[PDB]
DNA sequence: AAAAATCAA
């Protein structure tokens, strides 16, 4: 059924560090030293484990990257706080509209807590300097707002032996709040039928990102 | 049976 293509879909997409990944707690994340398996996909979206991601292969190369609006955290108890709302979702399109120029695919996640990832994904692996140097450019090009903070994942171009950084990809429950974290459409509401969202989700051609960095970079 | 808690920039 459509639940389980997305199990066997979600492997693929969300397809970072070989043979670590990390689960939510409260108050932090732990690596789990193995291969992420289908029985923990099936955790993952019943809300028994909460999943993070190392995004840098074992060769430092990645499948996917993510930008990450967030609120800033002494903004967070404001009385006001519905305006670094409006504001995360402005620095939000305007990156997506970089992003749309340069036809790069890619989809937005209600992070369930303090704001929202762009994801894009990649058909076959590309370096993680290369998209991590074409988030960066794109994000030189934007207006900001107050109050939000623009991170890039991955936040490595190399491991050096190392974890490198993980994010905690959709479908899950928020540890930190109990509030799932799902797809939203252009206009940040959520899609009903998430299942059927993450079964069309497009991957890019690293080929045409592979150019893109040629071309950004200018040689 | 449940509490405890990693790793990075
Ligand atoms: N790897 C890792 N990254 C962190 C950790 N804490 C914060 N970050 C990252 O740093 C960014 C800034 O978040 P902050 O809210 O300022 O983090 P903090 O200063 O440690 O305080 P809290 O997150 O509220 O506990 C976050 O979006 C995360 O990407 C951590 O303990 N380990
Ligand atoms: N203590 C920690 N240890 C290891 N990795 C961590 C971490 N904290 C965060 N990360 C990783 C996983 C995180 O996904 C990412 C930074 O995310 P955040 O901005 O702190 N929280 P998110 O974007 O997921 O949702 P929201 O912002 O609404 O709270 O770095
Ligand atoms: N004076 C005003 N006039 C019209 N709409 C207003 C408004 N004040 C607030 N709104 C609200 C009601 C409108 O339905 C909503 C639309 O604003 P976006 O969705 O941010 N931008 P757009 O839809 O034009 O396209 P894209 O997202 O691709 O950039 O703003
Ligand atoms: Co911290
Ligand atoms: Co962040
Ligand atoms: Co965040
Ligand atoms: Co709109």
């Amino acid at each position: 059924g459509p639940s389980q293509n997305a199990i066997k879909r979600f492997m693929t997409l969300f397809s970072g560090r070989e043979d670590v990944f990390s689960i939510q707690y409260e108050g932090g994340y732990r690596p789990i030293r193995r291969p992420l398996n289908f029985q923990d996909i099936k955790n993952h979206f019943s809300g028994k484990k909460t999943l993070g991601i190392y995004l840098l292969k074992k060769n430092d190369t990645v499948k996917f990257a993510a930008y990450d609006i967030d609120i800033k955290k002494h903004y967070l108890n404001r009385e006001d706080k519905f305006v670094y709302e409006e504001n995360s979702k402005k620095v939000a399109k305007r990156l997506s509209r970089e992003l749309n120029l340069e036809n790069i695919t890619h989809y937005f996640e209600f992070t369930g807590n303090r704001g929202y990832h762009i994801w894009i994904f990649f058909d076959i692996p590309v370096s993680a300097y290369k998209i991590k140097y074409i988030m960066e450019k794109i994000l030189d090009r934007i207006e900001l707002e107050e109050g939000i903070d623009v991170e890039i994942f991955p936040k490595q171009t190399s491991l050096n032996g190392g974890l490198g950084n993980l994010i905690k990809v959709p479908l899950g429950v928020h540890k930190k709040t109990g509030k799932k974290c799902l797809f939203v459409d252009n206009d940040f509401n959520v899609i009903e039928n998430q299942i059927e969202f993450l079964n069309n989700i497009k991957e890019n051609k690293a080929t045409e990102i592979n150019k893109l960095f040629r071309e950004i970079f200018n040689e």
